[PDB]
């Protein structure tokens, strides 16, 4: 069964609201169907665009006012990531542009196996990332304290697309599905952080060689994989070196979760006092590829789900997972097993007492709702958020054909 406190929420639209009357009609219809809350990307690029610590919350106060007036709860996602920004993308909401003048690009960004630089979110390795998020959370808390009664939960963005991961798969870097993507530790800052991490762990270059079986003559010859595709088949993954690299690669995300979690708790616990959550990506493809098993997950930063989910527990953050609507396939060439992935992550979270919340990866309907229903009831989910509002209600406020199924399968699980 779903958890005793289960509620169904719906993600708001991607595009900035420019017709408030239309959005209000949509909100009324969702409320009339028993929807609990609206989840909302609160874009960093919208709210601190003019300068460091120069805030503009007015659009989101309007947004929150509309949600409140419709009798809905509001679940803000503090979205410290970029939306699109490449020609043809369906949004263009970059990080605040002044950030570029505050630290070195190398320390602030991600670089892939081929040298492609990605700026979808600030690197956890930048000294200024934690400080910037702390200021932003403080500002949110200060500006939205008067909205306490309508905010039941707050989400953090742990990286690209609001997910705690590396920007490992990116169309503008040459990626297309079902590519495993690429490791994202090729900035000098990342390479040096890995060298420093290994020197700290083993104590010297010679002790690193002792652990790895290598014959390096300087720390500067230590690098991330210089060929990611064959990282399993070439003995990389199974090697002491490969395990050290992947563990470290994941540890960067884990420390980041700790930092942003602590900043969120510090700013929110005495103002809102609600559950705070973050999201793990559903990297469901290349799971069972014989030549690169779990290659997509690994490039994204996922080496050990037990340990990663333990960090959620330690940081006292709830876990949102995705792909709840998808079925297992496992066939070449996609090697995609999202339903098994959901079971894996969900089972681990429940074993640890980490509260689960769910989302669909892609717009869905029909059988998608029955799959979501299976997951939320098998694993005692505390919430489900449907992406997105226009898949349930048209601009004029009329239901799509899917609202009925969403209501019958999902909303009906909630106590009103
Ligand atoms: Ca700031
Ligand atoms: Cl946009």
């Amino acid at each position: 069964a779903v958890a005793d406190d289960f509620q169904a929420s719906v993600m708001g639209p991607l595009a900035k609201i420019n017709d408030w009357g239309s959005f209000k009609k949509q909100l009324q219809t969702l409320k009339n169907n028993g929807v609990y809350a609206i989840t909302t990307d609160v874009w960093w690029g919208y709210v601190e665009s003019a300068g460091d610590n120069q805030f503009d919350w007015s659009y989101y106060k309007t947004y929150a006012n509309a949600v409140k007036e419709a009798g809905l709860k509001w679940v803000p996602i503090i979205s410290t990531h970029k939306c699109g920004g490449n020609v043809g993308d369906d949004c263009n909401i970059p990080l605040p542009s002044w950030l570029s003048s505050k630290g070195s690009a190398d320390e602030m960004q991600f670089k892939d196996e081929s040298g492609y630089a990605n700026s979808e979110a600030l690197s956890p390795l930048w000294s200024g990332t934690g400080k910037q998020y702390d200021e932003l959370y403080a500002s949110f808390a200060e500006n939205f304290a008067g909205y306490k009664s309508i905010i039941p939960k707050i989400y953090l963005s742990g990286g690209p697309s609001g997910e705690l991961r590396y920007p490992s798969y990116y169309p503008a870097a040459g990626w297309s599905y079902p590519g495993r993507g690429k490791f994202q530790a090729y900035t000098e800052t990342a390479k040096n952080a890995f060298r420093t991490a290994m020197n700290d762990k083993y104590g010297s270059l010679d002790k690193i060689n002792a652990a790895w079986g290598t014959k390096l003559t300087s720390l500067s010859q230590i690098n991330p994989p210089t060929d990611g595709d064959g990282f399993y088949t070439n003995g990389g993954y199974n090697s002491a070196y490969g395990k050290d690299f992947l563990s470290w690669y994941q540890s960067v995300l884990e420390k980041h979760l700790g930092v942003i979690g602590a900043a969120a708790h510090k700013n929110f616990d005495s103002v809102f006092g609600v559950r705070i959550g973050a999201k793990i990506s559903g990297l469901h493809w290349q799971m069972n590829n014989p030549a690169m098993p779990h290659g997509t997950e690994q490039a994204g930063g996922y080496y050990d789900y037990n340990r990663l989910i333990q960090k959620f527990k330690d940081a006292d953050l709830d876990l949102t997972f995705t792909c709840l609507e998808m079925s297992d396939s496992g066939t070449a060439p996609n090697y995609s097993l999202p339903s098994t992935l959901v079971d894996t992550v969900s089972s681990i979270a429940n074993a640890k007492g980490v509260r689960l919340n769910g989302e669909n990866a892609l717009p869905t309907g029909g059988s998608g709702f029955q799959k979501i229903e299976e997951k939320i009831t098998k694993f005692g989910y505390h919430g489900f958020t449907l992406l997105r509002i226009n898949n349930l209600v048209n601009n004029d406020g009329s239901p799509t054909g899917e609202l009925s199924g969403f209501k019958q399968y999902i909303i009906s699980k909630a106590k009103p």
